[PDB]
């Protein structure tokens, strides 16, 4: 059981440290002290030896008792990590006698005033015998790295202290939470089917929720464990609210009655806008596409998918920096215009839309169908929140976070949304050029500035019925008799917008 205040009270340190479940209980084959005044450098080491023995025989026992394809290798290193942690910590640790004595008695039993570079070799000494205590053991009796004739792990190098505590904290912290949502999970899996009523299966969601607030009680106690750290540190998500919030699968019955994770994208670095289109219009962006044909990887896609994906990454990242640099300043046409180029990097990996090389890169990667795109899918969900999470390194690095639900609407719909609201600031922009202009000013025209300057917008109209001719060959994708139409096309494009449409279809 996690008892928290058990562990406090004994510690007397304040310290946030909670010893997993199974790591905490006992075995009590084991006896404190034994003899009382038979101590001896040599009875000392026998002792230590047999207590080391036997801690190895309660740790297969137990992993016997578990039994598991990988939960067994996964407890004989943390088993290992923490026998390291006790008997090379020449610190202060938990423990009233069992170090400081024993360490005591040796350095005044060895030598007047012995060194600890003595006590140090000991130690590695204890820690090969303890590598070496399996005796040669058979195959069979022990489960190790499989090897002909011989089923045994490599020894492991021992890392900074500090380091290898942070690591044994961070796996028992991340296995507790998989063991956790796995519990969830496994029960009131289904939740679709009769899922209408709460009442039915309410009490998984309870078992979640209590889940949730010990998910909470973890997280603080985390932070402070952390702050412990920061002390003696002395020489699928989208950010740790994850860890708080529960899966959206549970959302469904559910429903309402410091920066080394950001350095990665500095690890792994390395006139369009302007343009004045002159039947199918082209895209700024999309006409300028880094979707470059290279045939001297189409192999290696074959061969290793690995080449593959850090080319895929690699093209991503070079674009994303372009599009940044290219956009300007202005944060909100910027956040526009990155939603526009989002929309279009979706729409064309999807293998949905006009182009010739993206089908033709699409069909040599995986040979995509026509419109299944499931995985295609989740890779671009993927590579969109990575994107995200790039871009919001960049905005914080530059000047000193979730994903907005109005871009997560379908491609497609956005992207005839996008062109409706890029057309809206167009409009506007014009409008408010021509009224600066030569408003106030009043035969011969005497000002030759704004004799082309209402006619462009006329001519800019006429351009709106292309797009509308467009617009109506989208209609005809639209009219189409499977989902012709869920709710009416101007009301729908008045609704489509969270008081963005105002201007639209107006």
């Amino acid at each position: 059981e996690w008892n928290d205040v058990d562990m406090r009270d004994p510690y007397n340190k304040y310290k946030g440290v909670l010893i997993p479940p199974r790591r905490r209980q006992l075995c009590f084959s084991r006896i404190v002290r034994g003899p009382a005044n038979l101590r001896n450098l040599k009875e000392f080491k026998e002792e230590i030896l047999k207590g080391a023995q036997s801690e190895g025989k309660f740790l297969g026992n137990y992993y016997n008792e578990d039994k598991d394809k990988e939960k067994a290798l996964e407890a004989m290193k943390n088993s290992f990590y923490d026998y390291e942690y006790i008997i090379k910590g020449s610190d202060m640790l938990t423990n009233i006698q069992f170090k400081d004595i024993k360490r005591k008695l040796d350095r005044l039993l060895e030598k007047e005033t012995n060194n600890t570079e003595k006590v140090d070799d000991w130690w590695e000494t204890n820690k090969k015998s303890i590598w070496n205590a399996m005796l040669c053991g058979y195959k069979k009796s022990g489960n190790k790295i499989i090897d002909p004739s011989w089923c045994t792990i490599p020894t492991t190098e021992t890392p900074p202290q500090f380091l290898r505590w942070i690591k044994e904290w961070g796996t028992n912290v991340c296995i507790q939470k998989e063991e956790h949502k796995e519990y969830v999970k496994s029960k009131c899996s289904n939740v679709t089917n009769l899922g209408a009523q709460e009442s039915e299966s309410k009490n998984c969601t309870s078992e979640i929720k209590k889940y949730q607030e010990w998910s909470r009680k973890r997280s603080i106690q985390w932070e402070a464990i952390s702050e412990g750290y920061k002390k003696y540190k002395g020489m699928t998500n989208i950010g740790n609210e994850a860890f708080k919030q529960i899966k959206e699968q549970v959302d469904i019955p559910a429903e309402l009655e410091n920066d080394y994770i950001c350095n990665k994208y500095k690890n792994i670095n390395v006139d369009l806008v302007k343009n004045s289109s002159d039947g199918v219009l082209l895209p700024p962006r999309r006409k300028n596409l880094f979707l470059k044909i290279d045939e001297s990887d189409i192999c290696k896609y074959k061969r290793d998918p690995k080449l593959f994906k850090d080319f895929i990454y690699s093209s991503a990242i070079s674009e994303v920096e372009r599009l940044k640099k290219v956009y300007g300043e202005a944060k909100t046409k910027v956040v526009h215009a990155m939603k526009y180029s989002f929309a279009d990097i979706g729409s064309i990996i999807k293998g949905d839309d006009m182009e010739n090389n993206s089908s033709d890169k699409i069909g040599k990667i995986l040979g995509d169908g026509v419109g299944q795109n499931e995985k295609r899918k989740k890779w671009w969900d993927m590579n969109k929140y990575h994107i995200w999470e790039s871009m919001l390194c960049g905005y914080k690095h530059a000047y000193g976070l979730d994903i907005p639900n109005n871009d997560d609407e379908h491609q497609f719909l956005r992207w005839f949304q996008e062109w409706t609201e890029n057309f809206c600031t167009k409009r506007n922009e014009l409008y408010e050029n021509m009224v600066t202009a030569c408003n106030s000013a009043k035969g011969s025209v005497d000002k030759k500035e704004c004799t082309e300057a209402c006619k462009n917008y006329s001519n800019f109209i006429l351009i709106k019925k292309k797009e509308y001719q467009s617009l109506n060959s989208q209609y005809d994708m639209n009219y189409k008799e499977t989902k012709a139409e869920k709710k009416e096309s101007p009301e729908y494009f008045k609704d489509k917008c969270n008081g963005e449409c105002s201007c639209l279809s107006e």
